[PDB]
């Protein structure tokens, strides 16, 4: 019910959307949730800023994108993306 | 606009309502960031799960809690906490 408590609840039903496969909840194996958000993040192509944090993300998703993420893994991950374009003017508008 | 990237918009206008304060745009000192979102989570009492997730996550914020927090860490902070009570039943009602 609290502001930042509402957005807990909004995150769990967005990764039904792409993970609603019904088979793996988890956020998929780490090579296709990076396709998913680094596309749907494509305002982050915008503007990148801290190439080294990105640089690390990107090493546990090519050295075994086999390997496996989930809501901990999908929010962690991706906020620390967001480190290497946390650039407020990233707007696309 | 998209389902995944609207959260990321609607997480940051929240962080100005602690954080608003308008002198550290900042999540804060880890002491009081913590004071925030352990009480806000109250429903995280509902049912803690992995104790050792927790106990780490403190860890950092007992060790220094006057260190600092921002939105990476906040989300990385936050979402690991949910680990230790990644309970989808921990519903309040």
């Amino acid at each position: 019910g609290s502001e930042l408590e509402t957005a807990m609840e909004t995150l769990i039903n967005v990764f039904h959307a792409h993970s609603g496969k019904e088979g793996d909840k988890y956020k998929l194996s780490k090579k296709e949730l990076k396709d998913l958000l680094q596309t749907e993040l494509s305002s982050f192509l915008d503007v990148q800023k801290d190439a080294d944090a990105v640089d690390k993300i990107m090493k546990e998703l090519d050295e075994n994108g086999d390997g496996e993420v989930d809501f901990q893994e999908f929010v962690v991950l991706v906020a620390a993306l967001t480190v290497a374009c946390n650039n407020f003017f990233w707007e696309n508008s």
